[PDB]
DNA sequence: GCCG
DNA sequence: CAGTAC
DNA sequence: CGGCAGTACTG
């Protein structure tokens, strides 16, 4: 759980990411978690090029922080990215969207409030700047988290409402709240987004809709923005989604992440045939659901020994 | 960027 | 659809 | 060479 080479390494990851080279960011993002699970500090060019993540390339960076103190790569970032970043922590507003405004002059969240077209998503995302860069306390995730659940039984008492992500995984802060409910009935989680997000928004919970396709009977997720009572509070993004019982352990094991976690389990499903989305576990193609009555279920069909959410925090 |  | 999001 | 996860809204 040590190294300075991550430091530098990371630099340039976000500086690829925010610049839209999203698979050279992906084997940073990996190179990284290897050297951040490594025993022993990294010494030889052999013992970088050793490791799995770790290629010819990633190795001459290693043994070139090593041999001198720095990385030479880091002196010649663009001079757009730390706005490019400002812009794109804009919720909403992804790569394309921030080198557009870049292209445009736009420099500051004030050029972008005063010139900038926004949609509908990233107005709110930038009226909640701030606040949706914030993590929040774990136990502040629980009290909205059961906000959510009293709303969901007043209507129905069986409904099973589970707080996922970050919070499942056990971290101190989130980034957010994601709520999943399901009815081990079989049924009666089908239609109740109408009924659930009005409860929310006659107590004035809800205060912003991103995503919530409610003309739909089958939307899937809620994506929007609550803010608990009284003062000292600030506004937090919320994630619902409502599955029905028979997908609930795929549901789960997707919605509790990490993303790497998920990206890394579904890349090896596929490698034995096998395909894991949020609806389930199948053979690959017409392919069959295979029953995941638990997550320890998709654990042993995919020959994997099970991991506790606190373990899948990549 | 990594890997098969 | 492209972009953005989980 | 070429995948890199699989899927749900928006406009
Ligand atoms: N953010 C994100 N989440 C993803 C992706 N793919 C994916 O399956 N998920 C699942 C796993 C995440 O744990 C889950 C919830 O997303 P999230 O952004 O709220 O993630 P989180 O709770 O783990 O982290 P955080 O909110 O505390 O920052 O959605 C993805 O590419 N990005
Ligand atoms: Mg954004
Ligand atoms: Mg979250």
């Amino acid at each position: 759980h040590n190294l300075h080479i991550t430091e530098k390494l990371e630099v340039l990851a976000k500086a690829y990411s925010v610049q839209g080279d999203k698979w050279r960011a992906l084997g940073y993002a990996k190179a990284i978690n290897a050297l951040k699970s490594f025993h022993k500090p990294v010494t030889s060019y052999q013992e970088a090029c050793s490791i799995p993540g770790i290629g010819k390339r990633m190795a001459e960076k290693i043994i070139e922080i090593l041999e001198s103190g720095h990385l030479r790569k880091l002196d010649h970032i663009s001079e757009s990215v730390p706005v490019l970043e400002l812009f794109s922590n804009i919720w909403g507003a992804g790569t394309k969207t921030a080198q557009m405004w870049y292209q445009q002059g736009f420099r500051s969240l004030e050029d972008i409030r005063s010139q900038a077209s926004l949609t509908t998503q990233q107005a709110i995302g930038l009226k909640h700047y701030s606040d949706f860069l914030e993590r929040m306390p774990r136990e502040e995730a629980t009290e909205i988290e059961q906000t959510v659940q009293k709303a969901a039984q007043a209507f129905n008492s069986g409904l099973l409402c589970v707080a996922c992500g970050s919070y499942r995984r056990g971290k101190a802060t989130c980034g957010d709240v994601d709520v999943l409910i399901t009815h081990p009935d079989g049924r009666s989680h089908r239609g109740i987004f109408s009924r659930l997000l009005d409860s929310l928004r006659q107590e004035g919970f809800l205060t912003d809709d991103l995503v919530s396709q409610e003309e739909n009977g089958q939307q899937q997720k809620y994506l929007g923005v609550c803010r608990l009572p009284g003062p000292g509070r600030r506004h937090r993004r919320l994630d619902i989604i409502v599955v029905p019982y028979s997908e609930f352990a795929c549901a789960l094991l997707y919605f509790t992440g990490s993303a790497h976690f998920n990206r890394s389990m579904r890349a090896l499903a596929k490698t034995k045939g096998m395909s894991l989305s949020e609806h389930a576990l199948s053979t690959a193609v017409p392919g069959r659901v295979l029953p995941t009555p638990t997550e320890k279920d998709v654990f042993r069909l995919l020959g994997l020994p099970y991991r506790e959410p606190a373990e899948r925090d990549w």
